[PDB]
């Protein structure tokens, strides 16, 4: 309901293991799925699934986003996950390992806010 991705392509094995396994590499990086939302309306990013490190927060994965794609200027990106609204601002780190975590692997669901949706071509 919330995201839409992983629930279509399980794969713990391979979550799981990248997880612990870059946990117990050395990188520590955050493993980040960007999904769209049902109600998504924020298209141009290639969300797909991609290891950013953990050496930032949740706000900062925003700030990876960055809402520069197609995005506009007062506007910015939103996630939504579990039906949630994560601290942006937190720490994808500490919080991967003080509240949500699976595995080690994070999952997560981009969507942005009066973005897009005027006139397409």
């Amino acid at each position: 309901m919330a995201k839409s991705s992983f629930k279509q392509e399980h794969d713990l094995e391979k979550r799981r293991a990248e997880a612990a396994r870059i946990r117990e590499k050395y990188p520590d990086r955050i493993p980040v799925i960007v999904e769209k939302a049902e109600k998504s309306d924020i298209p141009t990013i290639d969300k797909k699934k991609y290891l950013v490190p953990a050496d930032l927060t949740v706000g900062q994965f925003v700030y990876v986003i960055r809402k520069r794609i197609k995005l506009s200027a007062e506007k910015a990106i939103f996630i939504f996950v579990d039906n949630v609204l994560p601290p942006a601002g937190a720490l994808m780190s500490s919080v991967y390992e003080e509240k949500k975590d699976d595995d080690g692997f994070l999952y997560v669901t981009y969507s942005g806010e009066n973005t897009f949706g005027f006139g397409s071509p």
